């Protein structure tokens, strides 16, 4: 009965579907979301351009009278919605995950499900819809992925807190990403990770056996349960969820510290009346409620009832006013475990001072509270240090949490080419992937004729080599957070060179031999100059061409010159490490694991590269035909024509003359026999098979395998390849 | 509960629970999302109907005769013909349609996808296309797959000494699976597959008329009904009772279910050669190891005398590889008894029967008759029996009825005339076809088109709202799975639509007449160029909306395509346009859901048959409230004070925090609008209006909508998708 509606409807998709009967099989449901026909500003919008045209300033101006402007449906605590919006912005970019690059603000998923229902994300339904009057008097010129930032960014500087500056560039979507493993439970917190933690229910031996790559430690929860772990209010044991689930999140001590102390010098906690009160979350309500949830049935729900976590914890004197009030009470109060009213536990300094302001009461006041994750940050040896040292030094937890909001909020919004807005930070932070400006002039398009000749003519390249390099250095990237992709170069240094998937001692002569033929080019020709990194694009893309040419295709694959080649100063070796694959069905490399197929790990990174099911499909085929394996293999070579670009893969792959049978226990190598010969004629893998089983993969396989089909092949091919190379072109 | 769980849990490429898993109950827009251009591996701009005017036609029928008798190792060919098999193939792929909801058929090759890929009774049709792919390897582009299984039918047929009456190209290929059909609610597949379709009735007669609609099978996973009888009992009666009820639903009366059953089973023979514990899993359950086959056979070789299909091990003639009246000589002159197949299942066997059946691998070995308790169900019906007993002594009767309900079956679900290719489409119009009479006088141009449209807004009765409503009532009968309804034909001015609640016949009338009145002015008054009533409807609220516009300070061309010619009665089948009737219409707030579909699903029905993406509905629905254009004219979801202007008011309105929606009625179907301040009621809403306001990706674009400036945006947006809406049935027009 979990996942099923008790009501079967017969109409818009009801019914038994195929992934009921075959739950097991290879979906692509991955490679058909946020088509341009499902966008209804049109393929054709430019948002840079739009949001260039913005009245930035107007917009800030607007979002700070919001701030003071309540409005009766839902009356801001202290007259100011500013820690709303702080809380609104930090759950939007705080679903990041640094491991896999999924999650964070930079799509504005928080307005769909599953995220605008999770329990995490109580009556954030109500400050986005505070904030829609804005969006509506702007239109198109600024997102609601940049808006849900924006405004939290405003509040901090609106409560007394400079920020760094703030960067925009977030396009919408128009779907839910029902790409994101968020994970396998069936059930939100206070449930929600049995699977996360294996079943273990031991606080802090569990603490750092998170399973991978998931960044909280329940379903439906940005990062930690606030009433500690399982709700089991012990700080020492919260604190080392904290640091995992942060560390998840790509941030350290001082930035977790900073963050957390940061975020909670503002606003308050909301649990004025019992869960039974509250009614169903945004996706499950009726219509009546118009896109909004959590109805609380007590008074008009708002105001003094507010009830969202279930805890009633005011941090600060000051809860609209930057201070240092978070680390004095934390450090200076004795702390006492006592109930809410909604039931929850939390900490009071039950003989402390009667001065915390009441949200709606001027004569009315409390004493101090703090959550069991805030009274962490003081039962853990790091965390006390850092607490310690800011409570006297209060301008080094200001610098650390200006710049970890920073970090929050741009993780995922890819090079500081695509950051818009007329107050972008200018110092470049390591987690920016960053890029020099180039290196002299512009190649034109005889020094790339020149260029091509020379390539394909130096000592230790080959077509197969190249188009190899050229991919393995391109499916980096991934669109979820804009990072990777081969502007920098990045396959030439740590920790890519070294990847067992690139094949590092023919990698170095690769490399070796393109930097020949840059130190030719570079002082030879005046001051043009050109980047490594638009030679590997350069001889993969020649060799293509070449190719084609070999096959009988006259076909001209464009080359766009003008990549930068990253230092390795500014590529960090662990940044990078979450990019390395498992597997890469492109080149053939690697293998599955107990959860996730060789196939299933392809589709994913083709989502990652925002193919289609024929991109990928085109890729696949012409990869194996130009003999681009990681290792140089013949695994799913199947041509006598091995760096000619036909469609041979195809043609061969679903010749019924041959049989295929597993050979490896590990499911992954495949044998292919010529049934009247009855000899081995080839070998293949997962990825090579699964186009021919799947039977949408398969049916563009068929395509590929027809005849007359080979021009098509070629032309498909070339169109894929140009979209790959290009994916982070965000400078043109 | 297990069901629809993979026992490992995927952390890849959509593994993880989903948002449909924790709110399963709410709408879904997944099918507002297939088909789209960049999933075609051909290309959007790809022309399917040129790619097969230019095919060698000819050629292609001789290889796949010639590919009948080329017995291939892997599956060798039954009598050394695969004939009845490809027979079988093609009368599968045709034979899922539902005439209720036009969704099944073969017009889309969905046979080479999940689910109907993998149905038990699509068993081993997995070899019968991979059989047949060398012919598509050969012609490429030029022939679709969905044309090809069908053709083949056709093309062993007639090489098996039955002519046919012709065929008709022109079923473009799909490239992923449709999951927009309802085939049923049950969560297993036959022998179960049925619970939910006969509301638990176990009682087979009695039961076997009040089969769930729209379904036209009698358990998940068949074609139509169980050969072995109703859950399996070798009753012939009751068989013949769930016959009736499922071909019907199929569209196919008494003289055309015999017609097609005794047509058939003149061809081949089943498989039953062994039990089916010897045969593994269904192709999208098969490791890669069989490269999208399935039901491997581990017994022998899997294949020959040890093929395995139904169960069953019937052989109805003495020449399974000619076309011959044996099946009703068989069926009526020997006397049947209840035997069991190799397999374990029911079958009928004459007994007393003369051995010379021939076996399918031994051209000296040979068997009784037999026959499935499907077959004996056409001598166990009052009816059938008439039929059969006059086509025993009438083989010619039988010949001419077959002829007729097999083009019938392989077409029913192509469309329009003008949707057929090729050089042999059969010069009949048959009723099905839902035919249109060649134009009567010269095509009016755009000079024309100025005047008439001039002169239908000035016309006493005529206003935008009317000419709006009216022309989107006529519209919205189009449903792409069987390229049904729309348009052209004026059939919105006949029975049974021009009675139908839903189109308020009283205004109806009144519209007609008015633009009655202006055909009637035109034509004979500009030389020999006449207009149509199906054109006047259309560009009747094409002029509307270019006005509405106009009058919320836009100028913009609304795009009109002239070329409709008007149906007659004789040429409108009653019962067939009664299943274009809808119980509720989101374009013009008419009606309501039932709690199996509710009125937002409805909707979102409706919009898939004509092809909508989510903003397209959108747009539209706050277009014709913005026009004021409901069925009977009232106000519920015109959320504007410039009713007939084409703003996006109905947006603004719905999102303006100032109001307060509650439910009025009881069944949740009535929502009023209060402003909070005043605390007057302001609105009127139905679920069709306020989904746009609640389901957060329908939100998402009602707010594109209601931003400040996107006023032309949405003019623009919105007349693109009345163009597209109205233009659905338009495959006499090129491109
Ligand atoms: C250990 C990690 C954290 C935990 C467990 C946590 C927990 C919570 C909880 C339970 C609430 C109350 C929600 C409600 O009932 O209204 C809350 C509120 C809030 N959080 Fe955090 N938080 C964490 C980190 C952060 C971070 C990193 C920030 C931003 C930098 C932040 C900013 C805020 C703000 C401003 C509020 C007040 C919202 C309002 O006034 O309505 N928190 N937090
Ligand atoms: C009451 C409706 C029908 C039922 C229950 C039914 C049942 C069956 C079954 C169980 C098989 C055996 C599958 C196997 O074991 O290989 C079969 C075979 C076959 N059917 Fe039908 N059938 C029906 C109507 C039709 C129709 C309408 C046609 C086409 C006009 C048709 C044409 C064929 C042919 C040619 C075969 C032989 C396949 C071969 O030689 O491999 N049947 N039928």
């Amino acid at each position: 009965t979990f996942g099923r509606c008790a009501v079967k409807s017969n109409q818009a998709g009801g019914g038994t579907r195929s992934h009921d009967w075959w739950p097991c099989q290879l979906r692509l449901d991955v490679l058909r979301q946020f088509q341009p026909s499902q966008n209804p500003l049109g393929g054709d919008f430019d948002y840079a351009e739009a949001f260039q045209s913005l009245d930035y300033e107007a917009v800030k101006k607007d979002i700070a009278a919001l701030m003071t402007e309540s409005q009766d449906w839902w009356p801001a605590d202290f007259g100011n919605y500013g820690g709303l919006f702080v809380r609104m912005a930090w759950h939007s970019a705080g679903t990041y995950r640094a491991m896999d690059g999924r999650g964070g603000g930079g799509m504005g998923q928080q307005r769909f499900a599953p995220l605008n229902s999770w329990p995490d994300n109580q009556n954030l339904d109500k400050a986005r819809r505070l904030i829609w009057p804005i969006k509506q008097k702007y239109g198109n010129k600024i997102s609601w992925a940049d808006l849900m930032l924006l405004t939290g960014n405003v509040a901090l500087e609106n409560m007394g807190f400079k920020t760094l500056g703030f960067g925009g560039g977030r396009a919408d979507t128009w779907q839910s990403d029902e790409a994101v493993y968020w994970g396998a439970e069936t059930t939100f917190v206070p449930q929600g990770n049995d699977v996360r933690y294996n079943n273990s229910v031991d606080i802090n031996a569990r603490a750092d056996k998170l399973e991978k790559p998931l960044a909280a430690t329940h379903m439906g929860l940005i990062y930690v349960n606030p009433e500690g772990p399982n709700g089991t209010p012990d700080p020492a044991a919260s604190a080392k969820d904290i640091r995992e689930a942060f560390g998840r999140m790509g941030m350290n001590d001082t930035e977790t510290v900073a963050l957390i102390a940061g975020g909670h010098a503002f606003g308050k906690t909301h649990g004025a009346v019992k869960g039974s009160n509250i009614g169903p979350a945004p996706e499950a309500a009726d219509l009546g409620m118009q896109g909004l949830g959590w109805h609380n049935s007590v008074g008009d729900g708002n105001g003094p009832n507010q009830m969202t976590s279930g805890l009633e914890v005011i941090w600060t004197k000051t809860p609209t006013k930057w201070s240092n009030g978070y680390l004095e009470s934390l450090i200076n109060n004795n702390w006492t475990l006592v109930e809410s009213p909604a039931g929850a536990h939390q900490w009071e300094a039950v003989n402390g001072t009667v001065d915390y302001p009441d949200p709606f009461d001027k004569t009315k006041f409390r004493k101090a509270t703090m959550l069991t994750s805030d009274l962490a940050l003081i039962n853990d040896p790091e965390y006390l240090k850092i607490s310690q040292r800011w409570l006297e030094h209060p301008e080094e937890l200001a610098d650390a949490f200006a710049k970890a909001w920073f970090k929050l909020l741009h993780r995922d919004l890819g090079p500081t080419t695509r950051y818009l807005g007329p107050e972008v930070p200018k110092e470049s932070f390591i987690w920016q992937d960053p890029l020099p400006a180039r290196e002299g002039d512009l190649i034109d398009d005889a020094d790339v004729d020149k260029l091509k000749a020379a390539i394909l003519s130096t000592d230790g390249l080959d077509v197969s080599k190249l188009a190899s390099t050229a991919m393995a250095c391109a499916t980096t990237y991934r669109n979820s957070d804009k990072r990777g992709g081969c502007n920098g170069a990045r396959i030439a240094l740590e920790p890519q060179r070294n990847w067992v998937s690139n094949n590092p001692t023919q990698l170095s002569a690769v490399l070796d031999a393109l930097k020949k033929v840059q130190s030719d080019f570079n002082g030879s020709n005046g001051n043009k100059k050109v980047s490594l990194a638009d030679l590997i694009v350069l001889g993969g893309t020649a060799a293509v061409e070449k190719a084609a040419k070999d096959a009988g295709v006259d076909i001209k694959v464009p080359f766009s010159a003008g990549r930068v080649d990253a230092t390795q100063e500014q590529t960090d070796v662990t940044q990078f490490s979450y990019l390395e694959p498992q597997a890469d069905g492109f080149r053939n490399y690697g293998r599955g694991t107990a959860r996730a197929r060789t196939e299933e790990i392809m589709v994913d990174k083709a989502s990652q590269l925002t193919l289609t099911p024929p991109e990928l499909t085109v890729l696949v085929g012409g990869m194996r035909a130009l003999g681009a394996n990681y290792d140089g293999s013949d695994v799913g070579v199947f041509t006598a024509n091995k760096g000619k670009l036909t469609p041979d893969f195809f043609v061969n792959l679903v010749d019924m003359n041959i049989a295929w049978t597993a050979s490896g226990a590990d499911g992954e190598s495949w044998v292919g026999t010529d049934r009247k010969s009855r000899s081995e004629k080839y070998k293949g893998s997962r990825a090579d098979l699964v186009f021919g089983s799947h039977a949408e993969l398969r049916a563009i396989a068929e395509v590929y395998a027809e005849n007359g089909n080979q021009e098509k092949f070629v032309k498909d091919f070339v169109a894929a390849w140009t979209k790959v190379m290009n994916l982070d072109r965000f400078d043109l």
